[PDB]
C-alpha cells in the first residue's frame, strides 16, 4: 500500500445543505441552497417520456414534504424542472448556504460522494467519472439524490446529483443543470452501457505515485518502468483500440514529470506493454491498473514524502 | 466494485478540531466539553518522567488555542494523561457532539480528519495494523489530527497523530493517552513490527465478491479449520481469524462457509494465478465485515 490516497473532501459545508424530500409516499434526498432545493425528479413517481410538465402542473406545493436534518419542515412555494432536475422554491433561504458552483464533471476528474439517506449524510467516499458517464458507487434504495462534490479556493463545485442503478454496481445521475451524464435516462428501461475505457491520464499519475514511493526506499528505479518511449501522439491511437483513454496535457502531470525524472512517455510505454501481459512484479502491491487517483491527487499528497 | 472503502461525514468533528500553539511548536488539538486533547510534545522534546516537571514550569497564557472560526480560547488548567497533554477551556465547547473514547483493534478502520493550523482539508481512511501503526495519506495531517468515525449517532475517537515513520507510516495514542503498538514520542530508535494482512478484513471482502456476482471460478469447495488457519497465518504474514456478528452475518446472506474463504486465501496465497476477485489480483484488507455488511 502506499502513502498516496484516494482523498475525500471535508463535508462540513455540504451536510448542511442536505434534506430530505417527500412526495406522495416517495422519498429522497435534495440540495438545499438559497431558497431552491434541488433533486430527482422522479421523487414525483415512476414516469417517462414527456409525462414530467404535465405530472408538474397537475402536483401541488403543499405536497412536497421538505425536512432539514434540524427537524424543521421547510414550506415550498414554487416548482419547476430543469433537464431531469426538479428545483423546489423554499419560502426562506439556507441560512448557511455555502459558497458553491455548478460545475460538469470530465471523465477522469475525481470528486467525493456525500452518500445520503433520509436527508442525512451517513459516509462519504471518492468515485471518478467514467467514460460512458457512469460512476461506481455504493448507493441503496434512497440513496437517490446524494451530491457528488469538493471544495477547491473556498468554494463548493457541486459536480453530481445521483439519479439511479444501472444494473451492476453502476449508477448514473445529472450535474445541476439537470443534463444526464452522458444521455441515459431516468427511467427504468433500456442500459446501453457504452465503453468504460481505463481513465490514461490516472494510469500516469498513479505510476508516477508508484515511482515516487519506491525512490524512497530504493535506489534502483522499478523493475517494470520503461526505459524506451513511444509518442503522445501515437499511445492514443493504440489506446482507442484497446480501452485506454487518450492521453492529455496536465500541469499536474508535467508537475512531477520535473520531480521524478522520469518522463510520461516511459509510462506510456509502460502501460502499453504491460496492459498486453502483466509480468509478475506488482506496482504498489498490485497485479492491475489504479484508475481513480488523479494528477492533482498525487501531486497534492507529493510534498509529505521524507526528502 | 460497488462496495466502497467508506469515510465519515466531518462535520461534527469539524467543531471540535482547533490550533494549539506554544512556543514555537505548533500542532491540532481536539475540543470536548471543556478540555484540548492534543500531543504533549507540543510541550517540546522530553523523555521518560520529565513531561510532568516540564508542564508546572507552562503559563497557561502561553497555550494559544484558535478555532476554526478564529477564536481564541482562554486555557485555565493543564493536566498530562499518558502521552496526550489536555488543557482546560474557560468556556465549554457547546457544539461537543455525543462521542466516546475507543481504542482501536487490529483490523478496525476509521477516518482521519487531514488537519492543518486546526483546520481539517481533507479525509481519508486508515485501518490499525497488527503493529500499531496505521498508513496514512504522504499528506496525513498534522500532529493532533485524530481518527474517528459514527456509529448509530455517536461519535467514536479511536487515534491522534504523534509521530511519523518513513513510507507514511503513522503512530499515536487513543484519546486516553496510551499509544498503540507500545512506541513513545521520541524521536529515539525504535522497534517497528511486522505488518500483517487483516484476515477478518480478506473474509469480508471475499464475501462482497460472492455477492458481486452460482459458486465462483475461484471460490475453493474444500474446507480448513479455524485453528488450522491460524496455524498457517503467523508465519505467512497474516492475522489471527477472529469471527464477529458481522462474519456471521454475511455466510448467512451466502451459503458459503467461513472456512471455506479461510481456504481461499491459503491456495490464492502461495500461488495466485490468473483468476481476478474483483478485478484484482491481490487482497484488499481495508475493506471490514461492518462495512460490507451495511452496504448490502
Amino acid at each position: 500500500s502506499s502513502g498516496f490516497k484516494k482523498l475525500v473532501s471535508p463535508s462540513s459545508a455540504v451536510e448542511k445543505c442536505i434534506v430530505s424530500v417527500s412526495y406522495r409516499g416517495n422519498n429522497l434526498n435534495g440540495l438545499w441552497l438559497g431558497d431552491s432545493i434541488y433533486c430527482p425528479r422522479h421523487v414525483l413517481g415512476k414516469f417517462s417520456g414527456d409525462q414530467w410538465g404535465d405530472v408538474l402542473n397537475l402536483a401541488n406545493n403543499h405536497e412536497f414534504e421538505v425536512v432539514t436534518q434540524n427537524g424543521v419542515t421547510l414550506n415550498v412555494v414554487s416548482r419547476r424542472l430543469k433537464g431531469a432536475v426538479l428545483i423546489l422554491q423554499t419560502a426562506v433561504a439556507n441560512a448557511e448556504t455555502p459558497k458553491y458552483k455548478f460545475v460538469k464533471a470530465n471523465c477522469g476528474d475525481s470528486f467525493t460522494i456525500a452518500c445520503s439517506y433520509g436527508g442525512t449524510v451517513i459516509g462519504l467516499y471518492p468515485v471518478t467519472m467514467r467514460s460512458n458517464g457512469t460512476i461506481r458507487a455504493s448507493f441503496l434504495a434512497g440513496a437517490c439524490g446524494s451530491v457528488g462534490f469538493n471544495i477547491e479556493k473556498g468554494v463548493v463545485n457541486f459536480f453530481y446529483m445521483h439519479h439511479l442503478e444501472l444494473p451492476n454496481a453502476l449508477h448514473t445521475g445529472t450535474d445541476l443543470m439537470g443534463e444526464f451524464y452522458g444521455g441515459y435516462v431516468d427511467e427504468e428501461v433500456a442500459q446501453r452501457v457504452p465503453p468504460d475505457n481505463l481513465v490514461t491520464n490516472n494510469i500516469v499519475a498513479w505510476l508516477y505515485a508508484a515511482i515516487i514511493s519506491v525512490k524512497e526506499s530504493s535506489f534502483s528505479q522499478p523493475k517494470w518502468l520503461e526505459s524506451t518511449t513511444v509518442s503522445i501522439e501515437d499511445y492514443n491511437r493504440w489506446a482507442s483500440d484497446n480501452g485506454f483513454t487518450p492521453f492529455s496535457t496536465s500541469t499536474a502531470i508535467t508537475k512531477l514529470s520535473a520531480i521524478t525524472g522520469v518522463d510520461v512517455c516511459k509510462l506510456l510505454r509502460t502501460i502499453m506493454v504491460k496492459s498486453a501481459q502483466w509480468g509478475s512484479d506488482p506496482i504498489l502491491g498490485q497485479y492491475n491498473f489504479e484508475d481513480e487517483l488523479t494528477p492533482e491527487s498525487v501531486f497534492n499528497q507529493v510534498g509529505g514524502v521524507r526528502l
